[PDB]
C-alpha cells in the first residue's frame, strides 16, 4: 500500500513521497500520459506499468511486509498480490535512489498540458 511505498521511498532517498514524488513530471502521482520528462519520471512510468500488470490487485490499499537485509529491501511472503505489489514498489524505490542526482525541482507540480506524446508499457 501507499503506506509501505512511502516509507521505502523515504528510507531510500531521504525525501518524503508527498510532495517530492507525488506531483513530479508526467507520471509520478495521479497522472499517466505523454513522454516521461527525465529518469525519475521514467521510474514512475515503469512503476505505473508494473501496477498495470496486476488487474485483480489493489496496490494502493493492500498492505505487504518487507524487511531490510544488509540494507537491501526484501519482500516478505504474503498473498500473491502482496508479493507482486511489493516487487513493483521495491523496483521504483531503487530506481529513485539511482536517479537522485538528476532529480529536478523544475518538474515538481508539472503542467498537465505539457505531458505530450505517447509511450506504451
Ligand atoms: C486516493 O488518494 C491518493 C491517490 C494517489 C496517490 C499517489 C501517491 N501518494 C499518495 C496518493 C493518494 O493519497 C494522498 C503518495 C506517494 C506517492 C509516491 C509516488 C507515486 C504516487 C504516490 O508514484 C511514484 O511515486
Amino acid at each position: 500500500s501507499l503506506l509501505e511505498f512511502g516509507k521505502m521511498i523515504l528510507e531510500e532517498t531521504g525525501k518524503l513521497a508527498i510532495p517530492s514524488y507525488s506531483s513530479y513530471g508526467c507520471y509520478c502521482g495521479w497522472g499517466g500520459k505523454g513522454t516521461p520528462k527525465d529518469a525519475t519520471d521514467r521510474c514512475c512510468f515503469v512503476h505505473d506499468c508494473c501496477y498495470g500488470n496486476l488487474p485483480d490487485c489493489n496496490p494502493k490499499s493492500d498492505r505487504y511486509k518487507y524487511k531490510r537485509v544488509n540494507g537491501a529491501i526484501v519482500c516478505e511472503k504474503g498473498t500473491s498480490c502482496e508479493n507482486r505489489i511489493c516487487e513493483c514498489d521495491k523496483a521504483a524505490a531503487i530506481c529513485f535512489r539511482q536517479n537522485l542526482n538528476t532529480y529536478s525541482k523544475k518538474y515538481m507540480l508539472y503542467p498537465d498540458f505539457l505531458c505530450k506524446g505517447e509511450l506504451k508499457c
